[PDB]
């Protein structure tokens, strides 16, 4: 169980979903050798929809298997383009070209339905009206609602990954008869690393039919490159079976997933579900993204500005401390006479200054002997860099007896034996999981992972834990350490004299 | 002259400013072998400031040449750190570590002045107040003013690269006695490609003394890697001499340059100049960037939203056309009865529909025979993709006689012989250059480039040229072509029947 859990986690992080050679059944995939546009490989479903199989096809080229009206960046202008064939029966595709990271042309023919197109005044009309009409919550809700408006989906949500790559549904529009996922929290193993890295490279993933059986590329390997073909940028690649199994027991027949990138990292996803299978054409997908992205630009801007705002809060405290410190006598005197500021510097409720032989406690701290034993623990463990923890109990067992006052500890050293300590109380935090995280998935045994069946609200109460240490707060704490080091250095050179 | 101009341009794009091995004189550079932190190479200026040269130093390690209070991502926590040495004389540095793209540790010791620090309430106090107190112009001016406030610089500007990588000073704060550069336009050769690619990787470049003579790394090559060391991420690397020569005749003794990135491309620069040499410490630099970046996040958001807004303008036109087209008889009938919409679709003043045997002109066009000869020119040149030009004169010489009505031409083909054309009139555009662009630089001859001496306003009048074709307008034009192709395809399958 514990061992099975362990390597099953290691199996998730390493999955090769991109080197899988199976395509969704509704559309055709071909990989083109050139200059010529010869068909080296093709999906097996061509038999059922074209009529000419990997007998008649393969190396007969795109030229005249299809009709229409090795290149380079011209692919962009070709995306999408109408390709059609007559086989007695008239099929019309919208083809989308791309080149792999390996550097070979894949063409993905989706059945085109749009001979007649669009809602009133385009896919954008209503959505733009809402965006202009203007807080972060407003942005969150506009995405999911106006995307659900454009699309016709049973459920549309905004899924935001946290610092541990878990995720939360932070916004949702849905039919009123469906049970809400708003505010549910999900394990990181649901969207494992290989799936997340895909969304840095592939901004859209659509699955019009979950129950559709994936057909294999023939041959499974590329004849030229001597490898499986990388379908990371692939529209028609079939999602890993486990994820399909995951969507089935959640009750989803179709999905559209658009990823949101901040500063080149996966911030989150616009996640769309349908109970029934559904056609989401290319132009619609591309529309939902362009909108999603514009609002996200504004989301990114806001959270950036809120981040800068908190940084200046802590910057005021620092300055007040740096001013009162230098100008007063012992720097320790300056720090202690302004508790409010010392505590605010890192968003904490208590602190301790251990310098030379004097030990000063400020605010809500553990009692002196307790902090003094902690300081010895800090010394015994040879802390040189910078130490913080949101749950001191679980690394310092004795800390359980003052978890009320110091479940959190930020500890910064100032040379040998000297420390600055900030303390934080236990704050009970309730997490609302989408299902029991103790069985986030299940492994059978030859390791075989299977997704969980229930996703019903499962309330956790997190204990023996403070608020988490934000990075701006730790940097602030080091800004003080550096200002203190500045003063020791100022003294040092005040006692230095030149030459003779 | 013309040949000299040509290869001198080719020399600029290929310069290896990053593989130069010369460092600025005020600070020390060392490259550390490890595990050990041995000094493999070091700047020659150590003699003049440490007292121990590449005799006493080299392989004596950072350990005890310096005092303080091969790693990995711990470099971040070490940046910056106080390093000091006593050599009878007490020097105090602020060291900043980084690892190359080649993967080796470079340590850059800047003389530390800040034993006593900061303005009131930190480097941010005033700047944050302005940002919250809230259009793009507002953002532009807040950057340059509040940066000039924080810094004490003689001139601070916002430099924005255009589509051709030329640039414009779009915002500026300066002493009132200095001649303004606001609104001046500069050649792309001033910030050549190698300099631009540097700012994707290195967000800050500071030169506290332009006149300071660069000292060489000894040895010039790294002994382990067998190459010159890549100083792209280097603080203390000396800017290429030509750029220093460029700053001298502009009258700049010191500069600080912070780059602004949108969606992973170089949008622009916060460019700071001082007439006199100036010390800009690390913490100040890092402050100016963090602020600059926060406001830029809001800039990026705004221009993104203005981009989306124009896209919806054109999206309305398209929809109106797609609606009136299909439902009416000949699609050409629908398009022609709504000239306003057809012209607005691509922001143009006239158009022509050439389909089958009928040729319809709309709005301000060249006369029929002229457009008909143009259509033959379009046919004779075998246009298959999509053709546009902001100056039709210079590719179609005869177009000079109707430059008043069609200096600009967007031309989209709909299968064989059929075209959609949009026309745009000559609009006189005046460019205000910072100096005569005809002598943007000068080459002597063994090619030796030298920067220009004058940067005084040089007014250009651009002729025979329309407004430039934006990408949203071209895509819009193709959205119509695709909707027309949809209708031909709809007919095609309306005449198709199944089986027997
Ligand atoms: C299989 C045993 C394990 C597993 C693997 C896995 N997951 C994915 C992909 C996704 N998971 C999500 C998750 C959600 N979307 C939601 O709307 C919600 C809550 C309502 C959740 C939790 C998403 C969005 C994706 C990808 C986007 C998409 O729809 O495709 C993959 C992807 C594989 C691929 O080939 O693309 C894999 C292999 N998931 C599990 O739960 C098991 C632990
Ligand atoms: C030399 C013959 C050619 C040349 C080379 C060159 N330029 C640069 C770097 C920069 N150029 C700019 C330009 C401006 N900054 C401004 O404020 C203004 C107007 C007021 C201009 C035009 C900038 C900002 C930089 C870099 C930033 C910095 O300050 O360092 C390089 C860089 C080399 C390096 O090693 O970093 C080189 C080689 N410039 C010319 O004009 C000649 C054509």
């Amino acid at each position: 169980t514990v061992q099975l859990s362990d390597q099953s986690l290691r199996q998730l992080e390493t999955l090769a979903i991109h080197t899988a050679h199976l395509i969704q059944p509704h559309g055709l995939v071909v990989v083109l050798q050139e200059p010529d546009l010869t068909i080296s490989q093709i999906s097996a479903n061509c038999t059922g929809i074209l009529g000419r199989s990997p007998e008649d096809l393969l190396g007969r080229t795109l030229g005249e298997v299809f009709d229409s009206f090795l290149t380079a960046g011209q692919i962009s202008s070709l995306n999408p383009s109408k390709l059609w064939a007559r086989v007695m029966d008239f099929v019309i595709f919208d083809g989308v070209f791309h080149r792999n990271s390996d550097g070979l042309l894949v063409c993905e023919l989706e059945p085109a339905y749009t001979s007649d197109n669009l809602p009133f005044l385009g896919f954008y009309h209503m959505a733009n009206a809402a965006l202009n009409r203007l807080n972060l919550r407003d942005f969150y809700d506009v995405i999911v609602e106006e995307v659900r408006r454009m699309t016709g989906f049973d459920r549309v949500m905004l899924y935001r990954f946290d610092e541990n790559n878990h995720g939360d549904v932070i916004a949702e529009d849905k039919r009123d008869d469906m049970e809400p996922y708003l505010g549910l929290h999900y394990p990181e193993s649901d969207i494992p690393q290989p799936a997340r890295r895909l969304f840095i490279h592939n901004p859209i993933r659509v699955i019009p039919d979950v129950y559709g059986v994936a057909v294999p590329l023939t041959p499974a390997v590329n004849p030229s490159t001597n490898r499986a073909v990388d379908l990371t940028e692939s529209i028609l690649r079939s999602a890993y079976h486990c994820h399909l199994t995951y969507l089935k027991n959640m009750g989803v027949g179709a999905s559209l997933t658009i990823s949101l990138i901040k500063d080149g990292h996966l911030w989150g996803l616009i996640a769309c579900h349908h109970q029934t299978p559904k056609v989401i054409p290319f132009e619609l997908r591309k529309a939902c993204e362009f909108f999603g992205r514009v609002v996200f630009s504004n989301i990114s801007a806001q959270e950036d500005t809120e981040t800068f705002d908190y940084r200046v809060q802590l910057a005021e405290h620092e300055a007040v401390l740096l001013d009162k410190m230098t100008t007063a006598a012992d720097f320790v005197e300056g720090l202690t006479n302004h508790p409010d500021r010392l505590l605010g510097l890192t968003g904490s409720q208590g602190a301790a200054i251990c310098f030379g032989e004097k030990l000063i406690l400020v605010g809500e701290t553990p009692d002196e002997k307790a902090v003094q034993y902690l300081l010895q623990w800090l010394e015994n463990r040879e802390v040189q860099d910078v130490f913080f923890t949101s749950s001191l109990s679980q690394i310092y067992p004795d800390a359980v007896n003052f978890k009320s006052v110091a479940s959190g500890l930020l500890a910064i050293p100032i040379a040998r034996h000297n420390f600055l300590l900030w303390f934080r109380p236990e704050v009970l935090q309730t997490v609302n999981w989408g299902g029991d995280p103790n069985h986030a998935y299940e492994a059978t045994q030859k390791i075989e992972l299977h997704p969980r069946q229930s996703f019903d609200l499962w309330k956790e109460i997190v204990r023996l834990q403070s608020l988490p240490w934000q990075s701006v707060e730790i940097q602030s704490a080091l800004a003080l350490k550096k200002a203190i080091v500045n003063l020791i250095l100022r003294q040092a050179e005040e006692h230095h004299h030149h030459h003779h």
